[PDB]
């Protein structure tokens, strides 16, 4: 609907390792679910992240993807792309703001799940939202580790279902995706390596004019070289700004593509879990109760009514699983059609960044080269 935020208020408590900021959020969307219709909240970086990961666990157990926030607490410390949570204090605040508004736009991008009242009232107020969210409670961590170790053994026969007709595309694109993101972000790290010393070389190009000041001083030469100074500074500013912004755009796109793909691979892993749930449910309910029917001639009506209500309730649970297969697959239809429209949306976003680079390149290159035109038609 309406989302126009102003990220302000750098309330720094500690500097260096994982700086926590109560930053301003100008809360739009004046729909009548939002009470005051004009309000701005503060959001403390120690507070809302843990509660949002709690709510992310909640809408993960019914089954959805999460938008990645600015990450911390073993998520923003262990190989986001390199690491360095020490740098999230003063210089990568712009990276925090960028991925923060990516997170906010992806919050907007689930309009069916946008009608969640608790997170709307929490982002609607500024209440210092429940500061116990900074946490280390990974007792489910090793649990899901050996669950992943079991799924890596027992995924194969369930892959052969109708799931294959929907997963062969995702497997092909995740193989091509990990190949192209390996190559592309390796190019990004080499860009981080050499664009900075390229900017330093442009600074030494400027200092070469003082080196010319240590030589013959002719003013016709001096005007030309002092004009070339601001020429190379404009060129350095333009393409270094492009090499910064478009490349961390594509880096954030690769990162949240990785995280959303990991979420949906985990979701199909839970669908395989529900497969083995109904499978061993049916195996116990049939084998054990036809072993009771087998043991009819231990004649009492106790195991007869036990057989009856056990097969009734537990095959009702089996039918719950076989209907929840269409429920989970329908949720999969929803979130993968969300993926096609979201891929279209952020492909449009980085392609409008490309043609926006073309547009500001057109108007900037045009304006300062026509500003250089009279001093090209005259002495430089």
């Amino acid at each position: 609907f309406d989302l126009t935020v102003g990220i302000t208020d750098p309330e720094k408590i500690g500097d260096g390792m994982n700086a926590y900021v109560a930053y301003k959020v100008t809360t739009q969307t004046s729909l009548p679910m939002f009470r005051s219709r004009q309000f701005a909240v503060k959001r403390r970086f120690s507070d809302f992240l843990g509660l949002y990961e709690k709510l992310s666990e909640k809408h993960s157990q019914n089954g959805f993807i999460v938008p990645p926030p600015p990450e911390k607490s073993l998520i923003g410390m262990t190989k986001v792309k390199v690491g360095k949570e020490d740098s999230s204090s003063a210089e990568f605040l712009e990276k925090r703001r960028a991925a923060l508004e990516r997170y906010l736009q992806r919050i907007v991008n689930h309009p069916t799940m946008l009608q969640d009242p608790d997170v709307r009232e929490f982002l609607e107020k500024e209440e210092l939202p429940r500061a116990v969210g900074t946490q280390a409670l990974s007792g489910a961590g090793l649990l899901k580790m050996f669950n992943k170790a079991t799924d890596a053994v027992s995924k194969m026969t369930i892959k052969m279902n109708e799931s294959d007709i929907w997963f062969e595309e995702k497997l092909q694109e995740v193989e091509c995706e990990e190949q192209r993101l390996r190559k592309l972000h390796a190019v990004v790290e080499t860009l981080v390596n050499h664009r900075k010393e390229l900017a330093l070389n442009t600074a030494l190009f400027a200092k070469s004019l003082a080196m010319l000041g240590s030589s013959e001083d002719n003013t016709a030469l001096s005007r030309a070289l002092s004009q070339l100074a601001e020429v190379e500074e404009k060129i350095e500013q333009l393409h270094q700004e492009q090499a910064n912004n478009d490349f961390f755009l594509l880096a954030e796109l690769l990162s949240d593509y990785i995280r959303l793909l990991a979420i949906v691979r985990a979701a199909f892993d839970q669908r395989m879990k529900t497969w083995q749930r109904w499978q061993d449910a049916q195996a116990t309910l049939q084998k054990k109760r036809e072993s009771e029917a087998r043991l009819l001639w231990a004649n009492k009506p106790d195991k007869l009514q036990q057989a009856k209500d056990e097969i009734t309730e537990w095959e009702s649970r089996v039918t719950q699983y076989e209907r929840d297969f269409e429920r989970i697959s329908t949720v999969v239809r929803k979130e993968v059609t969300r993926f096609e429209k979201e891929k279209s949306k952020d492909f449009k976003n980085h392609v409008m960044k490309y043609l926006e680079t073309l547009l500001h390149s057109q108007q900037q290159l045009a304006k300062y080269w026509e500003a250089f035109l009279p001093e090209a038609k005259a002495i430089s």
